């Protein structure tokens, strides 16, 4: 439990778009709101450039959310600051809360492979998929009640499945024990959305997922480039 | 797990109708909204004609939803585009979100059989029934913890029950592992709604359903022809 | 599973009353809305008279709902038509959705005892109680994983308990497998509401209920005569 | 199951206060609303005086509710009448639904100790605590699948714990099997809120609670005297 | 069960901010609302100074809440008074309910180490984390069905893990059995938010947490100094 290394805090803020209200909003007002929001992201982009954090915006398919802002920042107070600045934009009046997840990029800190994974510049992949997950603490299947070595072996097969889908799916695991309602946030990034299906399905047939995986909601979306943001809100 | 073949992405977008608001809306405005929406579907119909996708609109009985748009498109980005275009219609101001399900038609791709099943033109049947389902990963009954051969045999009896209700119920199974909250979306199409009851009940007495089936909400509805859409929104 | 005989579709539409809004509505407008709604029910009454369906309206105690329209119609498309006509009334602007249940009166069709039970004219009893129920498919207690004969014997004791409370509680069981979220809708009708408590409690001590019963929400209400409808909405 | 004796119907109607709206309401209008509501309770007080029912109003701490009206009436139709009269008050425009529970005071009717317990004048204690409860029907722990004598012995230790906290906590158990979503409503009344913690905690270490108790939400509140009602709504 | 000592009542009132509405509110009105709210807290600060209670305000990261007022007062009626005074502020019009938890600081009363722990002046730490928790009463893992000595030993290892993270994480456990929906509220205070992750994760590998821990939602936030309140609401 002391073996896990801790990088950036990560907020997945999923919002839904109040299209009806948004349409009511005058054109010039809508335009300003997009400008306002874009300048916000421009701030975030500066942070990313300084390697002081990272973000991703994805539009989510389905009705659980419309848009996902995924923010990685060094401090949790920074996260809070970003959420608050978002929420105080015009545009955010139309971005209703949908779901959020706070978590900490988790895997000595100095080593580059660790450094990259702990302070990850989020991949600009076509699609993203997010789900929070727990390890079952239920009866016979109680991961916590497992031996370190059992758990190690369990995680060995998990690593194998993951590794098959490396170079296809980038996987950012964030631990959220004591930050949120589940234990891990798994965020997958692929240029192919089907690879998410492929990876998560294969993984379920690993004892660790089969027996110990308790999952939250899955959200998949498509990258929203910032050049595409004006368009996406055009009514 | 690598054996499943993958066709179209499928979005079931269920909405509820805000009749109260809709009535408030002036007549000519309502009329335009239906025109607007119909022209949208006309787009979708063109897509279906080009064999580049498929759709179905069904009005759902009960209060879980009012209307179900089921869209099959080759890419998930296309799905998202359709949802977004829907949501930016006037009519969609009155079509409140109710439930949605994203999934991928799942079952070499070149074969004329399987091509049909992977890229299915949705049946224009009188009724539809949708439910998402999982396989139980719970204690003794943990499908994932099952042998491939066990699972094979389990699915053998399932196929038998299905096959009895073939030529009555058309069955589109969509996998949604890593796309949505359950593992499969089952969409049934019949000219007789009772056949859904018949099929799903018989199926529950199969070990696979009896022991491994975890189900979501069931939605049943009636086909909304597009000629019937004007009428259905008439207030 | 093929042994069950199928009568009318049954919709339990439970709504809550938006009293605050309703009061805001001018008196003459409120009056019209009640007239409008009453004329609707008058339609339904004509259907009942022709033996082409049945209905009941009950005001529900508690906050889960305010009013329950229970509609039995031959086709599910008819159900949908009724729901839609309800929803497009003025009054329905104030009857917010609360809960709904679709199901099919289930128990050769020609035989009168079957005919009566399959196409039941709903009892005009003082009180009603509704709850959806499932049979547990959970571990040791998995009704579906039970032998036909076991199930038969289970249902034998159930019939005994039911039969004690016959002539007091009328019981309409509707199957909703593949129509709704549970497997059965149980609707009880008695002139004495306590008989519901009596029946459902006694039943829980039957192995079938004790071990296999998974229940939904219970709703109990009081018959709303149509002569009483004007009064009930008077503000 | 036939051994339980049945007294008054009991509605716990918990509401939340829409303070924002309430403040918007003009002063004289607010004043009238309190007058209106008070005159309602004055009706209820008359009922209590005639021994034809009982009530209690408690403001609930926390956000689950703001105010709890607990009404005991002889008939369920009377309950419904009271709820409906409440809901058609001005004040009730600001008393949003939060949670409700219907149940029947349960424990030969002629005997005074029974009579008192069946038709209980609710204690005017400083605090109240309410929670609905079930008996677990889950695997090994299935109370219904228990022998009458086992259950008897189980309830023997329960009575012991209760009896320790008698003269401190008054306990009104209402059965709601076939009236509501759980099996019992437990309402505790004490001049000391901590006695609720004391009683319910001690009780959990009784096999009956430890093994068979499934609980709903707990609500605790403070008596709202009627002379305190004007004050409590003062904005 | 009689061994636990009882200090202050504790209300965690989590609210969300209605930023959209708040922005609509004129500047001078917003300013007054902050003044109004600050003067309220100034009251609370006076209470804290008199050692007659304590509070903390934290802004919560994520969408489950925006702001957490944690109030410890000697009486539950005082708690209720504070909640009610909050709710009747202008600002509270924009502080929508999100989640609340009532509980009693639990551990002779006179002993200073007890006194401090029972009547705790809440730490002005940079971050807070709150979650309610239960002890599992489920099958084999039924804490209540455990021997006092078993439980003692269970809690021994728990104390060890806690003690490691003492001087880093301050831990206020509040019992809420018979006050709220879970059994304990755990509130952690650290200058480092990661220490929460560290503590709660390590704790999960203790038999007591691994086997007996059932957790509610976790909320983490950042201290909102009162000098920072004007700023935080600035739009």
């Amino acid at each position: 439990a002391a073996q896990t290394l801790d990088g950036w805090y990560c907020l997945h803020d999923f919002r839904t778009i109040d299209w009806s209200a948004w349409k009511t909003l005058p054109n010039e007002e809508r335009e300003a709101a997009i400008s306002e929001f874009l300048a916000l992201v421009d701030q975030w982009e500066t942070t990313e450039s300084e390697k002081q954090g990272s973000h991703a915006v994805y539009t989510i398919v389905g009705q659980k959310a419309d848009i996902l802002f995924m923010i990685l920042r060094p401090t949790l107070d920074e996260l809070h600051e970003i959420e608050t600045a978002l929420n105080k934009t015009k545009l955010a009046d139309y971005l209703l809360p949908a779901y959020s997840y706070v978590s900490v990029v988790e895997l000595p800190y100095q080593i580059p492979e660790v450094r990259r994974r702990l302070y990850p510049i989020l991949p600009k992949t076509n699609y993203i998929c997010f789900y929070p997950m727990d390890k079952r603490r239920q009866g016979n299947d109680n991961w916590y009640m497992l031996s370190m070595e059992q758990r190690r072996e369990l995680m060995r097969a998990h690593g194998m499945t993951g590794r098959k889908y490396a170079g296809k799916v980038t996987q950012i695991i964030t631990g959220s024990v004591g930050l949120d309602d589940f234990e891990w946030g798994v965020t997958l990034f692929s240029d192919d959305a089907l690879q998410f299906k492929k990876l998560v399905y294969e993984m379920r047939f690993d004892e660790v997922s089969a027996r110990f995986g308790e999952f939250g909601s899955f959200f998949v979306g498509t990258r929203l480039p910032m050049e595409n943001v004006s368009s996406f809100f055009h009514v």
